[PDB]
């Protein structure tokens, strides 16, 4: 049947991208035994993670451009095979520049992971279900991040870290051959019914307004995810338990935000005036701005724990939600032969927004105050969200004037 | 006549791009009076320069893509006008995040500067003269860098730094209107005789082998320019006067290398088997590898000053030379409507090679030794240069087999 290929290919991509994120952060989960066996400076550890971040930032865009042309099955399986062979070679090595070079190749293959999954989810799933299964597939990132330290502590108690990364690399090689076997690109490959130029995509204004939206939303996400603890410890005087539980509540609210963004977006798509994924997306950006206002103004030193966890969960539900919806709309607004380029340009905007949110936000916070910095982030987000409400109201006016 | 428009438009672009590089580094030349008037931390200064570097790295590629479509006169003049207005607004301001935001906009407009000059040099100059005037136009970068601290010290002795940057911004606004007036795009605009798709450019293998060549050459240039002083002070025990005079000799040899690369390349073009710019380019990469071998092995603690200045000048003649020739060939191998995209992809390779040469080279140097790091750079350069000799020998074999 059709549902058989549906659930088998989604389970194969779920296991595959789960092992991708489990090996995107394996050095981070195996850090204690690694610094116990050989001493590594903190600058070297930040350097290895930064080299993976740079390789992953390049390979987002390069893998989108290659996933438009090359078939997604072989690309996904070759990336996961390079992940497995890189982690086995990482277990063979015992020195810092070889750690960095191999982990750079891991960052390249981790970039190579996701755009094949995006292409296969576009080909197999009609847009009545594409957003919610996009959400459940990106939930494997949270699943690997949640079973990271638990399985890492179990495998470090039961095995050495050399054998731990050898088992992770061997598991990813075996699952890469199983994902070469089980995944199919399109239904026309299996006998089922299968369901523009690049200059037209680059000159399309919808892609660039989605670009600016994802820049704003990922900048606000990176600002709060990196600096909410510093905004609560230093200026507002909350305790470190409150800041850590705030960040955990923001992660849980963000998981629920991705899931409910995908599901309510597919409910709005099946129930229906333009794109049906905008009425949820702009409501979530409005919830982002309202949660930032309530977090900047109403939280004080005497504010209770329940209210600040509520604001963490409301910001999580309203920040990872628009990131998942921007991923869905970027994979959806483009033609099926140019979808990976659209999602790759949105990943380039992730890189630009992460730069504008990481280091200059700390400078604005250090020179003026932390409240002035989150006021700048709130003003940029509120001006952007009000601009999007004005834009879609103008487009409703245009669709009324053409009648 | 034709030579009138030739020399007037080249003098206008020479003055314009000279004021571009003079305002690319104006904060660096006005640093002493600025840190005297208001205290700024070293991390803040490195942050302002890094924000300019990031904006310039983005705006290389964005300005290449826009300079293919938008006319080069208005683009060049609007970039220089934004440079002038940004430096005037920088003189109005007195705080570090506004310094960073304005200097980010300066980095954007500095990226916007050069690809219009590349398009106008391609349109006005036949390839019998295009390389040498490319070299003389990129020599205005060295001219502004050489008259930077001298004119900065004179204007700081005669004026305040607020008035210094106000005069620099006013000069760039007036010269931006003069470059709107004097520059012409093509000879068909002035009544003189004027002399493919993007997917065909991206799928062209010549552009990507030029990409890997510029990655290798700019990586070796960034390695030696950033770490030759550290390779001579620490491991080989030379003095700081010898290291500083080595770096000055490398800059002078690189200036002569850009000039003689452009001139000997246009001599080889007018005297003529494929591209005539390869017989100079690969000889300069071979001279780069030979100079690195002689600098790694023959330089010792007892090596004289004259020999190490000779190796600095030979490496300079053989490193900025291939960078200028890669710029010429990137502006030349593409069609005239897609030349800025080709030079923009080569600028993206500048960014990638600068990343692979800046921070991991210090890690390879710190963990193993400095000699092992420059041995890695020499082995990558020698393997790349031998690969290019094998590739052009294979292409000579192909042009013999087609006969
Ligand atoms: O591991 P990270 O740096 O958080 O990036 C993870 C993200 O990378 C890309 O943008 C993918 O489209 C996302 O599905 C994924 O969640
Ligand atoms: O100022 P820099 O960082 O040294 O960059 C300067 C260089 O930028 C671009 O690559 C231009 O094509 C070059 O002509 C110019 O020399």
């Amino acid at each position: 049947g059709y549902g058989y290929y549906r659930t088998v290919i989604f389970s194969a991509m779920f296991g595959g991208y789960s092992l991708y994120y489990f090996n995107r952060k394996t050095f981070s989960f195996v850090m204690p035994s690694l610094v116990e066996e050989i001493p590594l400076d903190k600058d070297d550890l930040g350097f290895i993670t930064s080299s993976q971040s740079a390789a992953y930032a390049i390979s987002k865009f390069v893998s989108g451009v290659l996933s438009d042309q090359m078939s997604a099955r072989w690309l996904f399986s070759s990336g996961l095979l390079l992940v497995g062979l890189v982690n086995i070679f990482f277990a063979w090595s015992s020195t810092v520049p070889v750690f960095a070079a191999l982990w750079f190749l891991n960052g390249l293959a981790q970039g190579l992971g996701w755009p094949p999954c995006g292409k296969v989810l576009r080909k197999w799933f009609e847009p009545s279900q594409f957003g919610t299964w996009w959400a459940i597939l990106s939930t494997s990132m949270n699943l690997a991040g949640g079973l990271g330290p638990i399985l890492a502590t179990i495998l470090a108690q039961s095995y050495s870290w050399r054998s731990t990364l050898a088992l992770s690399g061997a598991l990813c090689v075996v699952v890469s051959f199983l994902c070469l076997l089980l995944i199919h690109n399109e239904p026309a490959d299996v006998g089922l019914r299968n369901l523009s130029t690049l200059q037209e995509l680059l000159l399309s204004p919808y892609l660039w307004v989605l670009s600016t939206g994802y820049l704003v939303v990922f900048g606000v996400k990176t600002c709060c995810t990196d600096w909410g603890q510093f905004f609560l410890i230093q200026e507002k005087g909350q305790s470190a338990l409150v800041g850590s539980s705030y960040m955990s509540a923001l992660e849980v609210g963000g998981l629920v935000g991705s899931i409910a963004a995908g599901y309510l977006s597919d409910r709005a798509m099946a129930k229906a005036y333009g794109n049906p994924r905008h009425g949820l997306l702009l409501f979530m950006m409005a919830g982002m701005t309202v949660s930032m206002y309530l977090f900047r103004v109403t939280v004080t030193s005497d504010s209770p724990k329940l209210w600040i966890l509520v604001l963490g969960a409301v910001f999580g539900f309203s920040s990872y939600g628009p990131i998942a919806l921007f991923g869905v709309i970027a994979n959806e607004s483009a033609p099926p032969n140019l979808c990976g380029t659209s999602h790759a340009i949105v990943g380039l905007m992730a890189n630009v927004g992460g730069f504008l949110a990481g280091l200059p936000f700390s400078t604005i916070a250090k020179h003026y105050s932390w409240s002035t910095a989150f006021w700048v982030a709130e003003v940029i987000c509120a001006a952007s969200t009000a601009a999007f409400f004005l834009l879609r109201a103008e487009e409703e006016k245009r669709k009324a004037e053409e009648e």
